[PDB]
């Protein structure tokens, strides 16, 4: 764990250690209005011994939402709710980035004001469910809907919505933003060949499949500065329905394109739930040459694997998702080899403080 507990520079920030709390949707936002709240602020501040916190995905508009009760970042009240979170986190000494979210086709009309979802094309995500509010206190799981293909004008609108969400995040006191371009969501529906059937300049070729990503990142950078923009990618997982035919090429190229934008970090989502594909070391080393900023990986890491990835020159920082849910003091536990609590799946989403803020710190 020695390297894991070394500080690191992230743009204009000095971070305490190499541990990241990656984005973790908890569906705790206040209703009506999908507003970040007190319980969330406590939750994040409890975990502020991380080097970096990346918020749960936060939708950039009403039609960007995938799941019931996720917090938005487009209304004034939503910005203010996030400010209570960022104030709490900053009082503990920690950096926090907002994960800007558009789910594209991975939603249900019930979550987007009855609208049909949008995507690169009209392809439904196969074997994918989201959850909706059905009036009960627990999430109601449902099949996703068939999307409509985005027009030119839809692309302009979404870019504008991302751009403004970045400014909103700065107004909310975040230190930066993370673009969610991973886990089968909207941008990923353009990147991955088998999700993109477009015949215009946003599909077919590799350069066209990366164009939406390029244009969104350019707008984010223009709005808030490259030193405040990270991006998340998922080259090899396919759980939410996006498959690329030549992911080593596509994602090495994406990494090099993002390097050209000088984004402050690149975050690789190596596992999604129990989708844990073989991610060759040779590929990881290629990504490390293609993108020369701070490289973050998350997915089934433990202390040993995290330290090894850093010492082998594969990663600069490591995210721990599920362990951070149940271990607010995860860094201290990793450093000392204290046993980790395990999380309760039934309280991951929805509800209140139970299973959110009531996991204790370690006590022998
Ligand atoms: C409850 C839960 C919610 C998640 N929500 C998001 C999210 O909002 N955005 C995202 O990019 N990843 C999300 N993820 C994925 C995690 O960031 C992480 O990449 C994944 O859980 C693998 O890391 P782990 O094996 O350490 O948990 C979620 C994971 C879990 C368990
Ligand atoms: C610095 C010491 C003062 C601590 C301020 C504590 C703020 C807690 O705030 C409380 O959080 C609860 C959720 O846990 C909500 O249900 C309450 O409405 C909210 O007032
Ligand atoms: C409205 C938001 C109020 C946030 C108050 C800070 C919440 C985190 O409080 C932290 O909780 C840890 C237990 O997990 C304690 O061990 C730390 O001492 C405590 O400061």
């Amino acid at each position: 764990x020695q390297s894991l507990f070394q500080p690191i520079t992230l743009g204009a920030l000095t971070l305490k250690n190499r541990i990241v709390m990656p984005p973790l949707t908890r569906s705790r936002a206040s209703q009506p209005g999908d507003v970040a709240n007190h319980m969330m602020a406590i939750y994040y501040a409890q975990r502020a011994s991380a080097g970096l916190i990346v918020s749960e995905g936060t939708q950039i508009s009403p039609t960007a939402k995938g799941y019931a009760w996720t917090p938005g970042i487009y209304t004034p009240e939503q910005i203010a709710g996030w400010r209570i979170v960022t104030e709490a986190v900053h009082a503990k000494g920690c950096a926090i980035f907002a994960q800007l979210w558009h789910v594209g086709r991975v939603t249900h009309p019930d979550n987007i004001d009855g609208q049909q979802p949008i995507s690169s094309s009209t392809l439904k995500a196969e074997n994918v469910k989201v959850f909706v509010d059905n009036g009960s206190d627990e999430p109601g799981f449902v099949d996703v809907a068939v999307p409509r293909a985005m027009t030119k004008a839809d692309i302009a609108q979404v870019i504008a919505d991302y751009r403004q969400a970045a400014l909103n995040a700065m107004e909310a006191g975040f230190d930066g933003i993370e673009l969610h371009a991973a886990n089968g969501y909207l941008i990923n529906q353009f990147i991955d060949s088998e999700a993109n059937n477009r015949s215009d300049e946003y599909g077919g070729s590799l350069e066209n499949r990366l164009r939406f990503l390029d244009e969104v990142v350019a707008a984010l950078v223009d709005a808030i500065g490259a030193e405040r923009v990270g991006v998340r990618l998922a080259p090899l997982t396919t759980l939410n329905g996006t498959v690329d035919a030549d992911p080593i090429l596509t994602y090495t190229a994406a990494a090099a394109l993002l390097n050209k934008h000088r984004i402050v970090y690149l975050h690789i989502a190596e596992v999604d739930w129990d989708d844990a594909p073989d991610t060759p070391v040779s590929f990881k080393r290629a990504l490390r040459e293609a993108y020369q900023g701070v490289l973050i990986y998350a997915g089934r890491y433990n202390a040993e694997k995290a330290e090894q990835a850093i010492n082998d020159g594969l990663a600069d920082m490591i995210g721990f998702g599920r362990p951070f849910i149940a271990n607010p003091d995860l860094p201290e536990r990793l450093r000392h080899g204290y046993p980790l609590a395990e999380h309760v799946p039934a309280t991951l989403f929805g509800g209140g403080e139970k299973g959110l803020t009531d996991y204790p710190t370690y006590q022998a």
